[PDB]
């Protein structure tokens, strides 16, 4: 009963967080097996930030120029390598707390948990979505770079996000764990445009299904709609187009509530065109798009 | 920057969660030192739920009637005791993962993180407030615990026992005392009229200012009493001087008098937000304490 925006249990990731210092810059790194991963801008000074040449900057660094601390333990750096926008520090000790893990790149609209850390130490954990424009609206103070986002299958941690920077708009941008940025962003201190953001339609629909599961049925109409009529409305209201793939993954929720996806779309259409008139759904006067269909099913019997 | 409803890192609590089975009822337990804590209704059968006599029910149980499994291993129960509404199952093995910990009873309006578990295993973690009526709007789960973390010490403040017929959740501290007027019986039970946690809304408005959302601010002022008259009308907790005092550090960092923020909240209550949002929400948010805002900002 009830419905919460829940994050993954963070213990498997807490045991991987280390502190990485180079020059005067300190940030968070991810220690898995015998490799520590961190944003490459750890090698930049305040005078490099405008247009750094990372290859030239890295060439002036040696293994002993990187201090990696795991709790009260210094790790010995026995090698360094740059892969896209992340730095990989080879250390002489494998992490005894290495969970089973994968590196994954996620699609826009997918969700993950973020373990916000500061100089190697966890501060908190929260659940968020990769925006359609490849940014995230997180909580990252100065010193948070290197904090990672993740999902957990059962005992396996799929790392999907590493935080690099806050854009001038206040939203956050980062890479997968191979150093490839989500979206058009580069790790330089220049103004950079994020694309026009949209609402994740399939997530709103999943969350309306969650509302029905919890008794909030007031928004349900028996009006119906075609997929393409709905998408015309979605475009007007800056919602992501709804595809058959989205309809397919909403299947299990359609079955449980006995509500055809297109009937739920017609009810969402009414919400988009008429508003909520001061009523709420699952305690919100706004339409929530940070629950995937999987998240909703998962909360209804998880672990 | 940015502002999220963040939960505490849950690792120190994950290592304390075990599975407790008695009869045919299985639920979550908390394993600290050589004691496993769990709701006492684990000893009830489906025929006892309506009006159990827990002393009589426990008297018919022995140590071998409690199955405590920590991951892949059974723990040996070498004694049992009932303290108010929780069982303490003495075991022959101290939890090697016991964090530094305290048991704390919290006040209404204070916040904590919940590690929602099912039959001993974590499902997720979320941040919530103890409602003024002592219920919790949260999400096999009985025995999951709520907690705060100071630095390396876990203050356990909550254990989940039951869902009320309204769907809200109720539970105890770790000495087994219920928050609120509730009893661990399967009967209809009223929770009091809930109110909004005023001092938390004010803290969150400070967080909004810190993150750039200043649009609700005015130089219109108010007394503590003029404000509280408004607060009562909109089902808001009355604002005390203690509340004004703990909002001090936020007032000092932002340059906004507490009463100025109160007057700004007064206008929000009387006029609504008129379709505008604060920190991405169209409703006034009351699950951040002044401390929560300060530690996150
Ligand atoms: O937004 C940025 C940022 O937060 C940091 C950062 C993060 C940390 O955690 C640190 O410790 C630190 O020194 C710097 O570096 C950047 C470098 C760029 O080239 C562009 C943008 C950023
Ligand atoms: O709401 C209640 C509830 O959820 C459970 C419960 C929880 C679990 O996690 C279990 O595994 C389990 O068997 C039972 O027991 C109750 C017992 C009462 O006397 C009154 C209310 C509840």
């Amino acid at each position: 009963s009830g419905f919460r925006k829940m994050a993954f249990p963070s213990g498997k990731v807490e045991g991987c967080m280390v502190q990485v210092t180079c020059g005067t810059t300190t940030l968070n790194g991810l220690w898995l097996d015998d490799v520590v991963y961190c944003p490459r801008h750890v090698i930049c000074t305040s005078e490099d930030m405008l247009n750094p040449n990372y290859e030239d900057l890295l060439i002036r660094k040696s293994n002993h120029n990187f201090l990696v601390q795991a709790g009260n333990v210094q790790l010995r750096v026995i090698g360094h390598s740059m892969q896209n926008c992340v730095l990989k520090l080879k250390v002489d000790t494998a992490n005894p707390k290495t969970p089973k893990y994968k590196f994954v790149r996620i699609q826009p609209g997918q969700t993950f948990s973020v373990l916000a850390c500061y100089n190697g130490s966890p501060s908190g954990v929260y659940q968020c979505a990769m925006r359609p424009n490849f940014t995230i609206k997180g909580s990252f103070l100065n010193g948070s770079c290197g904090s990672v986002g993740f999902n957990i299958d059962y005992d396996c941690v799929s790392f999907c996000y590493m935080h690099h920077m806050e854009l001038p708009t206040g939203v956050h941008a980062g890479t997968d764990l191979e150093g490839n940025f989500y979206g058009p962003f580069v790790d330089r201190q220049t103004a950079q445009a994020a694309g026009t953001d949209t609402t994740i339609t399939v997530n709103v629909l999943a969350w309306l299904y969650a509302a029905v599961i919890n008794g909030d049925r007031w928004f349900l109409n028996r009006f119906t709609t075609t997929l393409n009529d709905f998408n015309l409305v979605a475009m007007k209201y800056n919602y992501e187009p709804l595809t058959q793939d989205h309809v397919d993954i909403l299947g299990p929720l359609s079955a449980q509530t006995g509500i055809a996806v297109l009937d739920m779309c017609a009810s969402l259409k009414e919400l988009l065109q008429n508003g909520m008139n001061g009523r709420t759904i699952l305690g919100s006067a706004l339409l929530e798009d940070e629950f995937t269909p999987f998240d909703v099913v998962r909360q209804c019997s998880g672990v």
